């Protein structure tokens, strides 16, 4: 029961919480216990493509990562092929060496490896880099299957980036994106106010198509996270 | 201050220091006070402060002395009447945190007496005087005295065992502290001293005690409707 909630069609596993999306996508939970404070969720995702997964995000902790795996192991049994990682916060960075261990091939932005050791995560092995569009330069992201990546400029962090699912109808706005009922924006430690409003905006325009919008601190929502997290980030400015 | 839990700014409210106060009512105001942890940004409480002609009542600390000083000198700023006493509504660090800078002003404090014996056990200072309650959550009157319109009402236990409410009588104003959570809120927020078997009927039993309040104040959100009660209510009713 965190602090910052569990329903029918969630999945416990250990100390995990696992939902199926769609087909081939399922979102993972997993639950910071701070002392004093109690546990806070974040959420990331599992995609089946071409008989192996691909991972969007790890948990907290090297230990619920494993537990991702597991997870894994016993309801998919394919491959894990590659995992994005969405920015160098705990929360999406924090399992990286569980990642390495299995021989999972591990992908950040750039800068978010350079940030890493300083946010106190091991960086992924890989860096994307972006056009000045926003979307992934190709050669930096192989053998992506469905996976869209794209930068959508600073926000939550200068280093936050989101992903589409091809084929389907989700996108993934990881910490960048709060929900259609949230009252702010979470962590603003690390983010530019400045430019967060915008940045919202090309993720919306970035994925169109998507209607079921997957963030890491609330279930997902429509479209509706999106028009309101640039609202809110539209009082920043 | 835009902090990671709790309500943000808006029209309104005053910056004062660290802290930001809003007026309520002509003599009721919020006091917000942020607890700043690493990796996870600000958490706000909130408490109030009630004029009560020619004195002043405060309900909760801030997390921290130095933040309670605040209070304090906001109060000798805005209002320039002394603080009579205050009532502080559980034993945690942001209802009790400050318990040394109301003594070392002179004020005097009142909580729970199970309050009290917990707040050692949390490594915090208990208030000097004890408030008692009638098997029906109505504080004993021979324990609150002068109260003025602080109308204490203890509910059964929710967010913790000894967990108080307040009503400010001559207004439409009841205080749910951390038993009370927003209409719009996911979760009834730390659990870890919960009661879940009784939580929904602690919730309900606060609306009940103050039935016609239209303004209900709670520690980590904004000032709400009775649909904050009622929300929190059927949060706890599916902890049974
Ligand atoms: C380096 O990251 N350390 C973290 C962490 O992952 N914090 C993130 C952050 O602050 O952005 C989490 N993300 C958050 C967000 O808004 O995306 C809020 C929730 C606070 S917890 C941390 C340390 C202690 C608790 O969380
Ligand atoms: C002794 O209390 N120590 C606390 C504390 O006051 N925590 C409180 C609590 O957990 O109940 C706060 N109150 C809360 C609540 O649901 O009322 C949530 C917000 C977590 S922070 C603490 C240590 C670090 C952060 O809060
Ligand atoms: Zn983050
Ligand atoms: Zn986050
Ligand atoms: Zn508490
Ligand atoms: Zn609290």
């Amino acid at each position: 029961r965190p602090t910052i909630q569990m329903e029918t069609g969630d999945q416990r596993f250990g100390d995990l919480v696992f939902r199926q999306l769609a087909p081939n996508v399922w979102q993972h939970t997993s639950y910071l216990d701070m002392p004093g404070f109690g546990a806070v969720a974040s959420n990331g995702l599992i995609v089946r493509d071409g008989g192996r997964v691909l991972v969007v995000d790890t948990a907290w902790t090297d230990d619920q990562t494993a537990q991702i795996l597991n997870w894994i192991k016993q309801e998919i049994n394919l491959p894990v092929a590659l995992a994005v990682v969405t920015h160098a916060h705990q929360d999406k960075m924090g399992g990286m060496d569980a990642l390495h261990a299995a021989g999972i091939a591990t992908y950040a932005n750039a800068l978010s490896n350079q940030l890493a050791p300083q946010e106190g995560m091991v960086a992924a092995q890989h860096s994307l880099t972006f056009a000045a569009n926003g979307w992934v330069e190709p050669a930096t992201a192989p053998n992506f299957g469905p996976l869209k990546v794209f930068y959508p400029g600073p926000g939550h962090t200068s280093d936050n980036i989101t992903v589409g699912i091809d084929g389907t109808d989700i996108a993934f706005g990881g910490c960048l994106i709060k929900d259609s009922k949230a009252k702010s924006l979470g962590n603003l430690g690390d983010a530019d106010t400045e430019h967060y409003a915008a940045s919202a905006r090309a993720f919306g325009a970035a994925f169109p198509k998507a209607s079921m919008i997957v963030m890491s601190h609330s279930a997902p929502d429509s479209r509706a996270a999106i028009t309101h997290t640039a609202r809110m980030a539209d009082k920043l400015r």
